[PDB]
Order: structure tokens, then C-alpha cells, then sequence
């Protein structure tokens, strides 16, 4: 649902990028967000490509850079190591 | 997507009532649910109350009851401590 991050993987390029549990992503490349599934369209379809991110974390946006990596299982799609808030 | 738990927040509903990381839930109250959104559904209106589900672990199906929790940014809606693996 929001674009809330629940728990960041280890090495993952999500960590590399500085995200952090809690942020919630504003936006990408500019685009607001408000689903989950559009930060997700984000990620899948953009290996290998810088997503500049804002997010908001303890009161304040900031800038991120964070690039998706070529999905293990399937590398024809991008991988972040993230998951949405627990529901 | 798919109902099946990527990850499970420690201490919360959702491990107290057995789920499992790997468990896909293929029931709520003997309705038949295909979809993660129908579980967290069922989750988010029914804070308080409990849930029977019927969950698959390694090929056999078992009944489990869950009762969510009020929500920690939100007491209106119920909270069970589920998140899909990582993307």
C-alpha cells in the first residue's frame, strides 16, 4: 500500500544507497509516488539504472541514489533487497 | 502478489498465532483467498478479532488462528506483522 520501507537486505544496493526501515519514498526521478507498486515498477524495470530517490525520514525529505541490480532469479528485472512495511 | 510470507516480524501477531516465513495462506474464515491483498484485507478490517486461517507448509495444510493487532501509525486498522520477501 504506502510506500513505506519495512526491512533493507544486507549488501543490498537499497543499504549501498543509504535506505533505511521506515523512509518512505516521496519520489523517483522527480515522479511522485503514493503505491508501493509504483516504487516497485521503479525498481523491476530499471536494472542497472540510478533512481534518484526522495524520502522521508524522521521529519525530513532528502535526497537518495539507490540502483537496482540485475535480480538473481531473473535478470532480465531489478532487485533493490527491499521490503514493504509489515502489514 | 502471492499470499506466502517472505518475512514475519518478530513478537508480533503473526508469529504468536505460528505463521512462518514460507507459509502461503490459503484461507481466511473459510473463505478461499488468492491473493496477498485479500489476506491484508482480512488483516486491516478485522483489528482485535480473531482469524482462521488455513496456512501450506511444506506441502500440508494446517489451520492456525491469528488475531491482529491495532496498527502502531494507524489504531483503526489491524496489524499482523507480514511482509513479502524481498524485491
Amino acid at each position: 500500500g504506502e510506500p513505506s520501507l519495512g526491512l533493507v537486505a544486507k549488501d543490498s544496493p537499497a543499504e549501498k544507497g543509504g535506505l533505511k526501515v521506515g523512509d518512505t519514498v516521496v519520489s523517483v526521478n522527480g515522479e511522485s509516488i503514493s503505491l508501493w507498486s509504483e516504487f516497485v515498477s521503479f525498481i523491476e524495470n530499471n536494472p542497472g539504472k540510478p533512481l534518484e530517490l526522495i524520502v522521508a525520514r524522521d521529519g525530513y525529505q532528502q535526497p537518495l541514489v539507490v540502483t537496482p541490480e540485475a535480480n538473481e532469479r531473473d535478470r532480465t528485472i531489478g532487485y533493490l533487497g527491499i521490503s514493504p512495511a509489515f502489514q
